């Protein structure tokens, strides 16, 4: 039941997205986060990876992403968590 969830808040058009990961077993895991924004007058894309030790039974905040989303803006946040063995978790925001 190890999973990735997204905690989100909104102020007008400012969005704060905090990807969360809760694991049944403790791991040395590779965490990949791909964020993309395609606005009317600008585009932005962030690829970030981090290999660190994660504890079990606790929700871990992976990153804090602040995005300015307006009508018709293409936004995508893909988070991938893998231990290198049998665990591979991939979730996308918006759900």
């Amino acid at each position: 039941s190890s999973q990735i969830t997204f905690n989100t808040t909104q102020q007008g058009d400012m969005y704060t997205i905090i990807p969360e990961v809760t694991l049944t077993q403790s791991x040395l895991x590779r965490v990949q986060i791909l964020s993309l924004r395609e606005g009317s007058s600008g585009q932005s894309q962030t690829k970030q990876e981090k290999t660190l030790s994660l504890p079990a039974n606790q929700p871990i905040a992976l990153t804090k992403l602040s995005l300015n989303i307006s009508p018709d803006d293409r936004v995508k946040i893909v988070v991938t968590v893998s231990d290198g063995q049998s665990l591979h978790l991939s979730q996308q925001w918006p759900p």
